[PDB]
């Protein structure tokens, strides 16, 4: 950097950290990555300074004839990648995306049925401490108790009972491929519409290993961050037919100006998903991950649904009697990051929980394969198996030191 | 730059339009200013990497250290710059500080009384095709028919009337300064919270331009960007006793993850604003736009309250028999930026409009001065009052690229 150093110290010496962490750690969280020099330099433009409410050639302010050129490319470039009618890539973040989404097509109090969110379903999808769960008559579909897989009469018995004016399918922390193809004959046997969440998993559908919601919902949201990549950010796909009212939905219902520095930075971010290494890089992510899970199972854990057919998994640590709280911070302590995760039918409150939610996207971003998933497995065993010992977790420090560099 | 021009040719040439297209206009649009190459490259950091959902030391993942320290930055540079007593500087626009502070106080269907959309107040104060409009009940008060001075006693009689659980105060087009002293006494006097979304002159009120309505207002929202010269994005400003509610109101409540590298930028803009040229910067803004004001008021031109206190002013182009619309197109032709913006008890609908909105944010930052002000002054007389004259208009664009080099 050039002019941040001098002009301010305090905040130039706190990033540089940041990115030195990024390099020493080990980064399993499983909605991290490292995006790419071109999509920092994109949102690192001019165009923060230029307000654009409305859309290409259809803007309330003039002068708005690059920044539409650049708000084309990542909507065309996104119809291309997940075969979507319409593409609007202006929501805030994922948030924002299903915001929009609710706004478009449900009136206040309406029912929505959403994945439980123990076991999987995310924040927006009906808490009761977010708008979701606030503004929504939210009911959920739960997971199987033995097979951790989502139950799909669970889903239609909950369908034809509530009768959900909209249903959400996808989550945060499910290590399954999801059938759409059920859930939109359920939606369709109750008369319900079907938004795809799938935020997690964009970057596995662009590259064809997770199978794609677009033909099956009737709107998909997404973040342009996580598996796919990209800044950090929002975008909506769906049908020619709600393509007015959820432009309408994003503005002016929801935000003002959007931010066209970052949906220049997804435009990028979507031109390296559609190149081929992308898709190799998808690739190794998914089998990095089945590489991992193997490992793990390996080493004496038990992970929920046996496994993973995605780029994270769960791992069930009751056998160890430990909590996921504990196994977080033993596992600060060596410089491998994960995050608590409830299990199904976890036992333990949301914030103390019974697992750890673990996924390959990051490390692999960085290089590295199987490999480096049996080790990475190795020093989990190693701490996990012994957190009492300090002479264990010195050891998977410098194992961990090895890995990074 | 230096990666982007090599991954992605298409965006770099837009992006580098935009560029080029932001030094060769007069850029006049109220809204708009110009960021530091600081602020550009705090959003253009590794910070776009990490979920930290959450607030500092209270984060849900771990590895939030660093990016804890540059939000406190923010959080402290906010406080010592407004003297508020708490802030969140995580807000992704105005229009999410805007919705959380919504969220925080009101109900669906509560009544809330906010300026009229036509006189000065924002689409995010109950345009009915906005959420504020969908969600609340929203009524208005308007300014004086001949002084175009807010009425404060129609905001008194319409709060006795219509009994608002809160009242919003601030404008995105109101050329003069408004009186948070009696706004918080109205409020008072009928039990509302008040609001004061101070996003268009929140760098002059940070500069002491400006009344600052932090010691009457509940809530103070705004943007980051705009008079405050930061990257795009919100904050709010609030007393302790209701900081963990809005807190609460942004995450979990309308957000997810916090843009952090956004965040650092919003620290670096307040640095700045915190310095002394900054306050000198923002004197010239007002000094110009009353400059502005008088110039164009030597070439005959009406203007909505007779003047201006702040960065902005609003032709009235009824005496040219002009609309805004007319007006904006042809200074558009020019090189000169404008938005059409109606005006109190405009004859015309707002997409026509029988005025345009001007403000000297921008060209102040750029250098301009009081001999550029006359100039420009003297340029949109040469153009308005010959709107059918090639010639004129050629010799404006002459005029217009001798200011801009
Ligand atoms: C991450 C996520 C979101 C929200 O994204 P933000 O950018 O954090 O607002 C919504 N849904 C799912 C399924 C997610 O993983
Ligand atoms: C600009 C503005 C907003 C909204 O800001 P965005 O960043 O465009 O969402 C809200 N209120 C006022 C008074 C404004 O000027």
């Amino acid at each position: 950097m050039k002019y941040l150093p001098q002009q301010d110290p305090q905040v130039f010496a706190a990033i540089e950290q940041e990115r030195k962490r990024q390099h020493a750690k080990i980064e399993l969280i499983a909605s991290e990555n490292f995006v790419s020099r071109a999509v920092m330099e994109a949102q690192g433009s001019v165009l923060t300074n230029k307000y654009a409410e409305g859309y290409p050639g259809r803007r309330y302010y003039g002068g708005c004839e690059y920044v539409d050129i650049v708000e084309e490319l990542a909507r065309e470039r996104a119809k291309q990648l997940f075969g979507a009618e319409h593409a609007n890539v202006q929501p805030h973040s994922g948030a924002q995306a299903n915001m929009a989404v609710y706004f478009t097509v449900l009136e206040h109090g309406d029912t929505v049925l959403g994945m439980n969110l123990s076991h999987g379903g995310h924040l927006t999808h009906g808490s009761p401490v977010n708008f979701s769960g606030v503004q929504y008559n939210f009911v959920a579909y739960g997971v199987d108790p033995e097979t951790h897989v989502i139950d799909y009469d669970d889903v239609r018995e909950k369908a034809r009972l509530h009768r959900p004016k909209l249903i959400v399918a996808a989550a945060s922390a499910y290590p399954r491929i999801i059938d759409f193809a059920k859930f939109r004959e359920i939606a369709d046997e109750v008369g319900a519409y079907l938004m795809v969440d799938m935020a997690h998993i964009a970057g596995l559908v662009a590259a064809g290993l997770h199978p794609n919601p677009v033909p099956y919902a009737h709107f998909v949201t997404t973040t342009t961050h996580k598996t796919l990549r990209g800044p950090r950010g929002g975008m909506i796909l769906c049908q020619e037919q709600f393509a007015k009212q959820i432009d309408k939905a994003i503005f002016p219902g929801i935000q003002g100006g959007p931010l066209m520095h970052v949906i220049a930075a997804k435009a990028v971010a979507f031109g390296e998903a559609l190149q081929d290494d992308f898709k190799a890089y998808a690739k190794r992510v998914v089998d990095n991950a089945k590489r991992l899970a193997s490992a793990l199972q390996n080493e004496g854990f038990t992970l929920v649904s046996g496994g993973t057919d995605n780029h994270l998994l769960l791992v069930d640590l009751r056998p160890q009697q430990l909590t996921g709280k504990t196994a977080e911070k033993v596992l600060d302590e060596v410089g491998i990051t994960v995050n608590k995760n409830t299990i199904p039918y976890d036992p333990e409150s949301p914030f103390v929980t019974s697992g750890i939610r673990i996924g390959t996207a990051a490390v692999t971003t960085r290089g590295f394969g199987l490999e480096e998933m049996d080790e990475i497995a190795a020093i989990i065993g190693l701490v996990l198996k012994n957190v009492g010992s300090e002479q264990a977790l010195e050891e998977a420090r410098q194992r961990v030191a090895a890995l990074t560099d």
